[PDB]
């Protein structure tokens, strides 16, 4: 298969554009050095907010935002090409529509300097996050060692429906870049394992440790944790075998859950019952997902973190 | 809240109707004794296949099948009334449509002796199981201590969308009665935790132990295992449940409120959040056109490996 | 040091005197067989209720109550002499005072067939147990391999003050014989460790497994679990105990010598330490005036919830 | 309930008063930032020695000692008032008696800027610590979300009687601020759990991390660990605490109500229970005559191994 | 790869040849039933003493001994050919040299009903076991899914040199059949992992549970435990083995390729590596002069503790 | 016994000899401070590469190499003599033969500043390491508290034969100093446990933490982990070692005395056992012809992947 490296990167305090640039060059130095230390490494993963940090007073301002693609994404692209590796990076992207808030964006770059995947955080961690819900869906790209790669961002990994989507579109190695799984420590480990098992795919996940807030995890396609980090600069590495995930989905019967979902009870009814019989699926597809207890909920907007509840662009 | 008890019941080898009757009387005696031992208990849970066992050569036959409701369910209901507890039972149910295979059914009986919940296994554990896919959806009923109870069956608990459905309909205590989802022992503990966390609800799960194949588990609404049984028959897994705390988490929490975020993405940047999830499989599954890219090359798409016909209809009689 | 064996005994259903004698013969059989398989073993421990079971309808009756010493204890003593081992046994003891309820009693017998220790359960597990609180304090006796043995019974192990008392009187090997204290499974493991650590002594604990309940446990004098049994009947928990090293720790340690510190607080600043601990409950409990600020608002202060009368005196005979 | 936050604070090297003021402002800074990061936090806890460090060569000198209250405590008071939180702070406090060594002191300040609890370490960690044994008992104050707060300091937590004392005076949230949980780390985890379980109360404990000796732990009233920090500086251990659940447990429970059982032995057979625990050490300690049998042969009974005089009085100027 | 099954078989008390025959039929019954339940299984493994039990008073007598091959082994072979699986069995083999004690033997029979591997326990568990040290070395045969099977017996697994020898002869799936890994439970788990890691091969190991012991264990070639059974009789430990990945690791690994490094020390500084390991015990053991410096003062060097004669030859007849 | 201290030393980025000089002074300061912190400590252990780092582009140059003995070793001897401790240090040693690559060396210095053990890395971690295979075998020296000390270096601890050799020469405390326990994390923990259990000796092992790449581990002679550090720089793993108890187990044990069994197989059946192990690899390795059957198809057999020449001699000067 292929060797993967997940880096428990310490993002510093970011005060200006000068600091963002230091992060970028620190990320590039670490990318080249990881490759130097592990010549066999083909996939190197950096966490969410590793480029621009988490300055909640500044992160919405023009100085703290970037374009994808831009001159900084091309610096990473140049770095991946020179090192001959796949690289995963995090960039808070300026929305081309100026009446809308910026995006939380992840990108994947191949060993030739080509951006082969772009994803915008579909589920921002609210009420703390002011990012606009993504519009690129859950994309999948071709990676090393026969892997089909997809990336989600921190809070995204808590939604099992999203993990299903990546797998539904071919993904067998599910990448989760993460900024803060703080106080949500147990559940970060839990969901990484469940996202793997539910869909018969690998999960490679890493949280920012900057400087002591993160962890790093690689799970087998059966949900077994293979590698686990504890510290800033911890490099979580592991050997991935995408073909084994592909083989399980093709040759498994008893625990082929991803297949059973759309082909319920196929032994009694040839082909299986296609209608899952779930009202929430039908409501969400139509776009009227409503929980019975919504009217009595206390936090339905980001007012508690000093954000306006009017909408549009703010913090520019 | 309330006190729950889950029984790692030993079902024996079932060779006839006499064994089934013995199993019913065994389950009844266990119910009264569990109430006698734990006076505060309000919910007693027996695992899948506890009534009828797993005689794979006879379990599709008419002698091994029961009606819901019938004289067997009335004995369980009589017991629930006399012991003053909520009961959860398993019954392989004779399909009213004679052209179709029987159902794998779970029922909940209240302290009055009434079936307040009936559920047919939506996802049979194929290729080994010949049961017909359930047609009653995922129902939710009122339980003790302000709980909303929903029951799934063994293999059902491996599907996270089903745990979402129960919660979507109000469930704060998700019950998983389980037959023999063995060798998937790691993933049984895993999914019970994830089913709880994803939906901010309790999970109370139990498997058959008999003759040494069981496990028993109660999980908190944050996904933390509160109580855990080993692999011994007759092991009673009990614990105190606080359904209001699960409800309060759903109402008060912001950062970890994942069940809300699914249908209301980014409610800080966009007012009320984006209602469209942007997921192709959701739209495909709703229309019934759910298809995986690798379906053509799959090896197991029927139950011929275990001797069952591939043609469909009623068989095994 | 010496080798110990803690037996996760299965006491069957006890319905008559005939079943008690069968238990007695089973225990004697096991003790002889344990020595046969483990030639170097010097201490063999049986759990609470192993002699008489837990028939809560009959356990206060004359048929179910024995004398200490009596013809039954002499049989245990005979076996201990024949096998040349130390034996720890459980007996529900008839109260010499017929106006008081029977005691929950444990004994230790030496390889000479003599009762060297007799303990009556100081803290009966209420409100479920009708046993009279013991009057013999917390005794300590000489044992094998340089040990000073003391025994507590199930619920007694939840009381840290009791573990301190045994240790205060010289005990370096703390035995906990446990009946049915189930559901409190995590806290059984926790307290065995903490009882050991607080006092710098070994703990050797065993619970009844019969049909599947108990988990034998051997802890080092620093609170570390050395041997842990599962939940199966007939599991024999064995380990090599070195009592001299517990003594050595008590003599040589400075930083973690907590048992000394309690009576000599801050001895560096004040030579010999402050002897007054500064705790009100200690002085209250000593004068028998220990009272919690919330005692008037408590709901369970009698055994009526299990059916026992609140009047006092002898009942259930 | 209420949200708590315990900082695995790094104390740097402290060589002068200059460094002490540096730490004070660092703590104030951390207090404000934690409230900003966690909007609903009501209780913020800092470890032992966070203000003054552990410069054992200098920590007894007048430059390294403060008064309670003083201008340093006032800076903390102001910070808590501005942040609207309860703060827990460490101060090595100059002794009012000039012939006695300084006290190792913990203080709790409320959101109104008032010190509502002042505790002096009752059991200094001998022979390494030269602090005078505290003279203000084990105090309890009113806290947020209906909590009754009490604080003990590192080594104190190894004494179960001190945990008993706090609970006896109403405490339902037991705070442990610590400056040594290295190589005693396993036992630090163990005792935080046992202190909680024994007394049916929460424990919130945090050890100094700087810079790598740290720890952070929240335990539920049944002794289960809810949150666990690793060994890094600046790790903030946070969780939601429900003191009313601990209160409910103390009132509702029968079987596991060990704190009540201590004073009312076997209340079923003897109504109201036996008030005399029947423990010699309780009576000895109350009278100031607590004496271990092996005390005369103990190696360490003074602080000479760390270079402290054995004569007492005021030293280390 | 292939699917393996390890049966935690319960051996009963064995008192005669009639009981041995019962055990043979039970094993055959289990083999057909396991193949029926797991249609894909290609290797079924039974533990040490499953045929004959551990009647120490009788296990050396002619009645309790069998021939390999004999009519009993051909009954096992008949089962393997009918069920179409590889089977691993335990037989206490009568020594063809009647002046020597019987062997403790393990055999592997292929799906064509033929013995393809025969092994005699090289390291009997002394002083409890009276079996003659095996003379057949450590053989390796071809198994299912491209595996190279080798078998060792319980105590054998505690010797790392033996695990090396099997791998040195091609083994990538190391089978360990076990009678008692009791009170050696922790070290059984430990060495099953280490035998795997040291040699870059799978280990599949199962112990008797008969009545409660066996801990079925499948380890990955990097030493990680993949499947783990508890202590119950009849537990079937199953998992998929991929023997070719163990082969690939041996051919492709540089850094952690320890099996190669042993005979090729520092090949970067010295091409081909230094072939002499520089170990005196390796040279001593090859020459049969392995001697520990403390052997003169050792207590147990014969079997007198378990009643065995110390002068050798045939005994127990 | 004695108190050991294993420092999870942070290796800095070493660019010059000045940086090497900083490391030496850092280590000396650490050594003095650890003795001051723990007055009872007798053994202070520093990891591999602590003196010189891992500058793979410069670590073969003469500037980055030292002599044993040398002025740098005498500075450690100075420190050890002043502190009155046993010290363990790592030095990349200039090869006295100019045509050979330098050695990876470890030394033990007694309380009188004398080198009492010199060991050269027998198994350099290939392909990454260019160090020459050690020519001093596995030496054993007298240590504190009755200990026989032996030292191995990182990758050495992966070879069970080497751990056997040390014990074969009297070692009861096996020290492992390591550079990277990274991506080898689990296997480092496993082998430290197995090295202990296989040979009935203690293992004290520590890895470089600096910037976050290590752990520290003390295992009992039965393979049980007693103390475990995390991944932080400057963590000091300490514990009490009792070498006499490892000796006692070797003298007193029968059943689990595996180190004796290796040279005396089946000694009950055949007095004194069969001295011939019956293992081909032992005889091949003693003869210098260790040859695995797959060696011809192996990929990595040199250090070209890390840029090292494939013809030998002295390179990187």
């Amino acid at each position: 298969g292929f060797l993967v490296a997940a880096i428990q990167f310490p993002v510093p305090i970011v005060n200006s554009r000068k600091d963002i640039d230091h992060n970028i060059e620190s990320i590039i130095r670490t990318l080249h050095a990881t490759k130097a230390g592990y010549p066999g490494v083909e996939l190197i993963i950096f966490p969410e907010y590793s480029t621009q940090g988490l300055n909640t007073a500044k992160w919405l301002s023009e100085e703290f935002l970037l374009d994808v693609p831009g001159k900084e994404t091309e610096l990473y692209a140049k770095a991946c090409k020179e090192a001959k590796v796949y690289g995963v990076f995090s960039i808070m992207e300026r929305n081309p529509d100026s009446n809308k808030n910026p995006y939380n964006t992840a990108i994947i770059i191949d060993p030739q300097g080509e951006i082969i995947l772009k994803y915008r955080k579909l589920f921002p961690w609210n009420p703390i996050e002011p990012w606009y819900p993504g519009d690129l869906g859950m994309p999948v790209c071709e990676g090393p060692g026969g892997s089909k790669l997809a990336v989600c961002i921190s809070h995204d990994g808590m939604i099992p429906e999203l993990a299903r989507e990546a797998a539904y579109k071919g993904c067998n190695v599910y990448i989760r870049i993460s900024g803060y799984s703080t106080q949500v420590n147990d559940q970060w480990i839990l969901t990484n394992r469940s996202n793997a098992w539910h869909n018969l795919m690998y999960t490679v996940s890493v949280n920012l440790a900057g400087y002591y807030f993160g962890e790093g995890q690689i799970c087998n396609f059966d949900g077994t944790t293979l590698v686990q980090g504890h510290n800033p600069w911890e490099i979580v590495t592991g050997e991935i075998y995408p073909k084994m995930a592909d083989n399980a989905r093709l040759s498994w019967g008893l625990e082929n859950n991803i297949y059973n979902l759309g082909h319920r009870g196929y032994v009694a009814k040839p082909g299986g019952e296609h209608d899952a019989g779930l009202t929430y699926i039908k409501d969400l597809a139509a776009g009227k997902y409503k929980l019975p207890w919504e009217d009595h909920m206390k936090i339905k907007d980001g007012s508690i973190y000093g954000y306006p509840t009017t909408g549009g662009r703010f913090g520019k």
